[PDB]
């Protein structure tokens, strides 16, 4: 059974202005993350600055992601009549996300275990095996939505898409299993803040398998528009949200290698307004 | 009733020049005040960091904004005669505005409580609810003013606007009770300095309604050179003159810790040419 | 009486690569200018960051102004037999310059005052004073150049320019007077440094006039390209060796302030090879 | 005998749609690297900062590479009926990797030899030969590959690409030996980790022949394809994980030093989850 | 005696693709080289920071060029029949040199002196000479190559290229006579540094006229080809080398401050893998 791709769909003024907006408003607030990163890159150790390259990978590659999509929007489509009507650069509004997508799933492996306690071979079996399986569920997703069959094969979208889920379980049993054998041997405090953002992460991801349901399931501009609505809106809860979150559990556990005498810190860190370690300098 | 949107408008060469030198003039004044973001961002200590943080994401989305305007402008206008008559880009004129008051109206939030004494629930309970109110008081403009009836149906702009003002008052409500709360607490020379800031943000966003009433009332290249001149004349002031308000804050509180002894600065604070605190070193 | 504004004239090819050249110099040694900014930013105590922070802003500002005048300049003109002629984008290689004069004037007053002794309500009044000033004397000379008339009225030309020649006048009187109140009260190496920056910043602005001039009494290619090299050139002289000097004056003082104990500066300042002040840390 | 260039095959949507994505994922990927370099760069010595510069070098120039072939790329082929057909500009979505790779491989060199054991009038014979031989290992290849008969002559692309081949062995020999050297002089933890990743950029260097033999061998859209995919996942393993294993050597030595006493660092060094050295300061 | 103009010969497809290379080459060079450069900035204490500064603005000013010259030459040729023939924008593949040297020669003659040991008024004289005479070399350069006759006049190339020779001699002598004086106050190793870097200076821009010569006496796609080369890799050698060579003595001499007790520097100084000076802190 054939449908037509998100892409191919004619938009009403409402719908091509709902999509601007909400393709710009990612790419700015995704902007304003990489700033972030940067400015507050000096609060944690450096036995934790893994947390911070990973978030500056995935604010820097979303970043870009985005601005190329806004571009791509308003070279993709031309007015005509009351219509916007797709030329054939509008499928540049779509593909990019599995790009950024492709970077960014495993760059967010990457920084949830960052903070957690692993070494040794299991390290970097667990390491491996995460990107690996983070990078095989975007790209089996990017083959159904975009590749075989153009975007318009039902039956491609679903099989990738079954392909892309068995990726995605094998890849969060494999975080959770982590995270699982990490929180006995953290503070409690940090225990507790890890295990919170295991959940957002993970549920996050499930939002983002929606959107490829609408592909598959309703053709139209409202459906477009939902796309990318629920698209940008993910992006930007969980590239600000998630992140904002690693970097607390990042400079917690700084603070206690401070305190314990593991390591030094040249500023204080302060979270959520209380201080948690003093600036220190080497003997 | 129907009214033409403000893109729709011919505009006479003055108009248009008039309009190219509003938008690059704030588009320069923004990226100055990014700059100055940068270079002042170690006058803070880290238990004021959002302050910076907040001030760095204002500066980059609205300068981001305004330089894609003005490309936008470059674009979304012909000369034709001795008029500049506009296509179907000249939308992405007034549009970006939307999405640089998403980010920037929150974020503005953001930083008047970096400053105030908090913590706690109550802390996050204000930040989400002024957050999501300063979110919701734009996007329900950017609908009466840009999606629904295309900017065209006085309807649409007033039952919009009036949402929008229903969330303006909500945000300010939630805003103002925090910094009452705050000021007790707060030394009196921060009370006062805060007190201040405080009224020029609220004032200053007594400004924008101004130019959604116009849209309301009277269309024109008269009217659309208006709207182009308050907005960005309101975001100069606004995002130079507030950003420099609380920023002054941040350092007087930093130095007012530097001599409690609750933390050290690297730096001498320098405020109005006289000396807070002098720089200092970890034990 | 009308005459043709400078973005009307035909070029010869001559013209046309001399306006180039021009365009591309002087935005090359603005962002050398820039460069130097940032990297000798440490040179200069927190005290005296304004006159940095103003400066960034100058170079950042009038760096764009000429990258988008450089652009405008390529799209502007189209060669036509063995002459270059203006499209209806020509005006953007000639109005841009008042939007980089409209911050970095203001800017350079902020400068100049960064390093007199001023404070209190005198300091406020006469930043704003001099800032209000500044930009007014541009606008006005914006309105007369480029949008009443077009740039084609003599009368509004000198009606305009007559009014931006009385904000010159004023915003020189409130600066020299600053300066003359300041000469007493610094170290006669400073006051000195100071009495001659302040006539290379007034002289410099006198050659801007000259340009203005010219448009209201003579038009055609040379004349447009003899504007051009005149601008450009006078944006050069004064954006970078005017630059230089407030930034020696803040680096004398910043030493000044170090041997006097009223601060501490982390490396060693020079100034024309000679050392001024050592290297130091917090006790 | 004549073959058809790989930018002279025409692509159905399936392939142009990878082809995008594989350009857009190692432009992102060597950005994310970029931001890496930048962010881990305190983390080596002085004695050891040529390896970032090198690796510095490597990801500034493949980015842009890769930004300008995504561009080119949207340029060069125009969608006629279901295939999108190379336009003049195809070439310029091959061919700008010749150009990124004419810098990185010499600096992958500089790179490996940067934390080699090895100094005087060798280290100088050493560098000048092994960038030399690798600029024309590229250059030759990019004669054969682009300039010399179009990319269409068989026996063009074998000549040149014998030379290369013959660059190659040279410049590998000269790599090898000034290791093979180093070796017995470092300590057995640096000396093994230096002789992985000496197997590890060799190893890679072999697959890029591949993709000439390609060219040389078989013509159309599928082989367009496969030479891109190749070249990109090449760019992608060798420009991310040859760059950390140097980096880890360069920090180890670093740690070697600072736990020596031959020199002091700033902040604490830790490799895999495990500190190596602590901060210090000068006495 | 009319001659044709670089930019007016026609290609073919080998010479579109290496002027092609060599221009992205020595673009990609010179980025590299920018960032060689802010890496490597705090190895230079800051009694020769003009160093630094110097070189960076070098460096930033040729990458713009090359920048712009790979765009223009995008668009500056139209692929015709077998042939690339250029259209009006081909001048801008040539022209922008012009800039970037008369930037960048001043800027070389300034790192040249800013290592030396003239100082007082004979300094300043010394590096506006140098600076005025370096500038007007490259200016008149300009005039016979461009713009007087539209660089078809052999009799304009003539007259001006003997005018810039007698700059060029009077630009060397007066730098010549700087060195000669300075190598008798400099220890031994930073004389024999110093002198060596005198005649790769000297000798570098011995290359550059060439390129002028060639422009009159042979027109043709393959003496354009050559231009393009020799001037490329000129730009490559020369910017590269030589301002290696002057950071090395920058650091010779910081570190003998360090040793002498003039000035203390934070970290150790590396040269050719040998420890000049050790870290220090302030007493
Ligand atoms: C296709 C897209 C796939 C993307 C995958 C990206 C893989 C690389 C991710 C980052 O790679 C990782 O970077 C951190 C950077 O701190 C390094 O980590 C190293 O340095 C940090 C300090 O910076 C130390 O605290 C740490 O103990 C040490 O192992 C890791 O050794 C490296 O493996
Ligand atoms: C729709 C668009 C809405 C956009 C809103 C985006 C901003 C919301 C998040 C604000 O981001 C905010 O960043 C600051 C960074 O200093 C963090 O604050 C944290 O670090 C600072 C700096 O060391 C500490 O002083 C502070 O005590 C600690 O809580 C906040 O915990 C985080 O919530
Ligand atoms: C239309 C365009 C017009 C543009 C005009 C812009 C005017 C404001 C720009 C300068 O704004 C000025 O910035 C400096 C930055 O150091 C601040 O100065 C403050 O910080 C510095 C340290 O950084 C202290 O030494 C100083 O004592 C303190 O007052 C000023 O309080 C602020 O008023
Ligand atoms: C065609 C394209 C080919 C590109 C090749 C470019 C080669 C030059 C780039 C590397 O150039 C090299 O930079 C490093 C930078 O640290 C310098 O190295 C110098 O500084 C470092 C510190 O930074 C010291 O530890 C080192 O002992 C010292 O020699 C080398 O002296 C220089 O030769
Ligand atoms: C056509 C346009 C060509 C333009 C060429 C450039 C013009 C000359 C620029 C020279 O800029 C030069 O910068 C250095 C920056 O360190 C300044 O030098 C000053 O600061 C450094 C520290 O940074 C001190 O070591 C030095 O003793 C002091 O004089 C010079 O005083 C200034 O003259
Ligand atoms: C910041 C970006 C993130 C976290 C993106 C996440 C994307 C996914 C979790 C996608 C999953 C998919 C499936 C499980 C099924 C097929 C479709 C996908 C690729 C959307
Ligand atoms: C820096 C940008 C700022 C502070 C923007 C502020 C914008 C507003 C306060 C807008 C308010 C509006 C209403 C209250 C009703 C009419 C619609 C709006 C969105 C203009
Ligand atoms: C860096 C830019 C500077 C210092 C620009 C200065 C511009 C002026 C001083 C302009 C003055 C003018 C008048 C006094 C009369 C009318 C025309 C003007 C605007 C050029
Ligand atoms: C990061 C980029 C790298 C390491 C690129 C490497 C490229 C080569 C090793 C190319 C070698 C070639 C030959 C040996 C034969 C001719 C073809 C070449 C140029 C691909
Ligand atoms: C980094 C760029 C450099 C060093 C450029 C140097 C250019 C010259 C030395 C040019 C000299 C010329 C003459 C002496 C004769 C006329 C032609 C010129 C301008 C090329």
């Amino acid at each position: 059974d054939m449908i037509s791709a998100p892409w191919e769909a004619s938009l009403t003024q409402a719908e091509h202005s709902l999509i601007f907006y909400f393709l710009a408003l990612t790419g700015s607030a995704l902007l304003f993350g990489l700033a972030r990163t940067w400015l507050t890159r000096g609060e944690v150790g450096a036995r934790y600055r893994t947390a911070v390259v990973a978030r500056s990978g995935i604010m820097i590659v979303a970043t870009l992601s985005y601005v190329f999509m806004v571009l791509a929007f308003t070279s993709g489509y031309d007015h005509v009549g009351s219509l916007w009507v797709p030329n054939s650069e509008a499928i540049m509004t779509i593909a990019p996300r599995y790009v950024e997508w492709s970077i960014a799933v495993p760059l967010l492996s990457i920084e949830l275990l960052s903070v957690a306690t692993l070494s040794g071979v299991s390290a970097r079996r667990t390491r491996l095996a995460a990107v690996a399986g983070a990078f095989l569920m975007i790209f089996t997703g990017f083959l159904g939505a975009v590749v075989i069959g153009d975007g318009r094969s039902v039956g491609s979208l679903i099989i990738w898409g079954a392909i892309s889920t068995v990726f995605w379980i094998i890849t969060a049993v494999i975080l959770i299993r982590a995270i699982r054998h990490s929180l006995p041997q953290l503070t409690p405090e940090a225990a507790a803040l890890l295990k919170t953002a295991t959940i957002f992460l993970m549920s996050g991801w499930a939002v983002y398998p929606l959107a490829y349901l609408i592909q598959i399931l309703f053709a139209g501009g409202l459906w477009t528009t939902s796309i990318h609505i629920i698209l940008c809106t993910a992006d930007i809860v969980v590239k600000l949200g998630f992140c904002g979150l690693i970097h607390r559990i990042a400079k917690l556990r700084t603070a206690e290698d401070v305190r314990a005498g593991v390591d030094i810190h040249t500023e204080a860190i302060w979270i959520s307004s209380v201080k948690q370690s003093d600036a220190g300098i080497p003997t």
